[PDB]
């Protein structure tokens, strides 16, 4: 059996988000996995970084240092609940989606703070114990990515560049720090200008590949597969 | 005259980034420039992009699409008052300074927040004015990121890659996207394992660029800059 995570970062539950939201819930149920979903908005999930993610005595009061008061309070046990709860549904997960609009080449800021907050030293990742030694290895990550952009504006030499420049603050000093076997990522190219049938074709293409998800092999999460260098 | 916005993500004043902050603030004031800093930890900055960011009625309250939501409040002045208050600064600004430490390649989600919803439609961009035509043309931006990588990690051979991969979706989704004139990052690498000798070095290499910040020219913000090859 397989257990997925989907972090899902959308407000509004009618939108094409929603929709591969929903198919992706549909067809990993059908197949018979167990699913979860972190509905961000709807948990009104805390993205901010700060000294209210630690519920014990802080190490050092005199500076605070977040990376350092937060690997302390993995290690005792004394990180703020909303963040544990997470970790829970990620250590337990064989798969994590983020399903997201893109937003300034990035996640939405409270995804960004799911990233932020929950990919914590101890948990994530160690010193060593980073990249192919990354804590989260074994695991399965994809980034399901909406765009305002077209298809052919994502390209070398149209004016957003190729999609794959994007990914690599996500897909590799997120991900694959984190030790994540990167699938490729799923991009849905501006689904608001598309026809219905576009969109009807673009929901239908998701569907149809998380059938075969588990048969995947991640992509070879570099440099030269993100620029061509 | 000139007048200068900085934008500033860091729980601790007592930071590196808090320094770098201060000695901005120092410079540009000693220079006679006009200086407002937006402290967004201080100022407990809401980063989600919700509903909440109109006031009153909504332009379709069935089915909730932020950008169009958000484009509208601003053509009908109805943006919450904290986005307001932001596009005022930025409005007035003659180069926007983003102080910020590195967090997954990327900005802290508080300013990632920032971006999110201040740099609305009508405000920041339109069709046609984006990239080089954007509604923030003339005005300089200039990223000055800490990071707990060293520097020889950011190279296209080390771990990290080039420190410009992930400059992508700041300097090139982002800041061009809206019309500013980017200026060449400024990045400290590694304060935390750094001597005092070295973090002084840092703190004194930031200070002496912004004497000659005026005389400047942007960089090409292009994939070839970024990526080339
Ligand atoms: C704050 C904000 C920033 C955006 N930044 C980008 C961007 O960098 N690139 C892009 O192609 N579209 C961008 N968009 C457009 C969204 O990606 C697009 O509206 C969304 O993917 C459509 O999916 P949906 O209908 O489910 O909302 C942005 C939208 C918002 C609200
Ligand atoms: C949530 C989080 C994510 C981080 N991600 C990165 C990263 O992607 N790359 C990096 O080199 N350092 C990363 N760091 C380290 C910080 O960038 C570093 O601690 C900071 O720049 C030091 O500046 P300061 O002493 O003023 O805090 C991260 C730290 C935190 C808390
Ligand atoms: O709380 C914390 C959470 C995350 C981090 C991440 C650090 C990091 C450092 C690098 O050199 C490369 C990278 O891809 C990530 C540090 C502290
Ligand atoms: O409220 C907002 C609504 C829409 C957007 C879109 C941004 C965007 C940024 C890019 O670099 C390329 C692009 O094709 C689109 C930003 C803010
Ligand atoms: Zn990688
Ligand atoms: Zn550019």
């Amino acid at each position: 059996g397989k257990k997925v995570l989907i972090v899902y970062a959308h407000q509004e539950p009618k939108s094409f988000n929603g929709s591969l939201k929903n198919v992706a819930v549909d067809e990993l149920s059908r197949q018979g996995c167990t699913v979860t979903v972190s509905d961000l908005y709807a948990m009104n999930f805390e993205p901010r970084a700060t000294d209210k993610d630690i519920t014990g005595t802080l190490s050092n009061p005199e500076v605070f240092n977040y990376g350092v008061e937060t690997h302390e309070a993995y290690k005792q046990r004394s990180l703020a609940s909303d963040i544990t709860d997470e970790q829970k549904k990620v250590r337990e997960a064989d798969l994590v989606i983020f399903q997201f609009p893109l937003y300034w080449f990035s996640v939405p800021a409270i995804l960004k703070g799911w990233m932020d907050r929950v990919l914590c030293q101890g948990f994530a990742f160690d010193i060593p114990g980073f990249y192919d030694s990354g804590l989260l290895q074994g695991k399965l990550a994809l980034l399901s990515v909406t765009t305002g952009g077209t298809a052919e504006m994502y390209t070398k030499t149209g004016v957003n560049g190729d999609s794959r420049y994007f990914l690599w603050p996500l897909q590799h000093g997120t991900l694959h720090f984190c030790g994540f076997k990167v699938l490729a990522p799923q991009i849905s190219f501006a689904p608001e200008i598309a026809s219905e049938e576009e969109r009807k074709g673009m929901v239908a293409a998701w569907s149809q590949r998380l059938q075969t998800i588990w048969k995947e092999e991640p992509i070879p999460c570099t440099a030269h597969w993100h620029f061509g260098q």
